[PDB]
């Protein structure tokens, strides 16, 4: 498979990540959409 990168994001980048796992949290409960 392909496995060679660290904090990529699998559909983002890594200044992408750094959001998306502080999303990854505050969405878990919804983030005021839908």
């Amino acid at each position: 498979e392909i496995q060679l990168m660290h904090n990529l994001g699998k559909h983002l980048n890594s200044m992408e990540r750094v959001e998306w796992l502080r999303k990854k949290l505050q969405d878990v409960h919804n983030f005021v959409a839908l």
